[PDB]
């Protein structure tokens, strides 16, 4: 077989079943390029800070999770075509993402009104004119309250990505980069049946509305 990066790349492009394992402690490491250790796992790759169990070096972008808080990929950290990248897993969390800006990786219990206010000092989001569009890739968990993540007053458009349902279930979502400040996204979940293959987490038109 190829590199594992080279893998996880091409599983996400032709819509394989490759999962991801993710070490607790990339969520201690900030936003941006990150040098990781990839390795086999059952089914899939671990992606942690270790250079041991045929572990193979990769340079990726990292977007870590942070328990009643937002964290943001700023844009300007995407550079070199064909990199990976990654957040951790999705458990309630939400993931919002302008194409050619920042992402957000926002946990659960934070309140929709809340988070758009936070996102909404990103320069990124203050160039972002009220009545003109963006594409923007979101994603949340399928029967969460709606006051965690409804954004219908600030955008029109199309519906969100969900993954689980009824409140359960995970999804990971990580990307490849296409050119600067420039990313294609591609996601699975996991449920009862297992996981999923990876699909495209799509970017989608979205008027601002206010």
């Amino acid at each position: 077989p190829n590199s594992l990066e080279a893998q996880i790349r091409q599983a996400m492009k032709t819509g394989s079943t490759l999962t991801i394992e993710f070490d607790q402690a990339l969520n201690q490491k900030s936003p941006g390029t990150l040098n990781v250790f990839l390795h086999p796992a059952n089914g899939g790759v671990r992606i942690d800070l270790d250079s041991g169990n045929q572990g193979e070096p990769a340079k990726i972008l990292w977007l870590p999770w942070k328990q009643g808080e937002l964290q943001t990929l700023q844009p300007g950290s995407i550079s070199t075509v064909d990199m990976l990248f990654f957040t951790y897993y999705l458990s309630g969390s939400k993931v919002f993402a302008g194409d050619g800006g920042p992402v957000w990786h926002i946990d659960a219990p934070v309140e929709a009104n809340q988070f758009w206010r936070r996102m909404s000092s990103d320069e990124w989001m203050e160039d972002w004119e009220v009545g003109t569009d963006r594409q923007v890739a979101y994603l949340h968990r399928a029967g969460q309250s709606d006051s965690l993540w409804n954004l219908s007053a600030y955008l029109e458009g199309a519906a969100p990505s969900t993954y689980g349902r009824d409140n359960l279930g995970q999804a990971v979502v990580g990307g490849i980069v296409t050119g600067r400040q420039q990313m294609s996204l591609y996601q699975y979940a996991t449920t009862s049946s297992g996981s999923s293959a990876w699909s495209p987490l799509t970017y989608t038109l979205q008027q601002r509305k206010q």
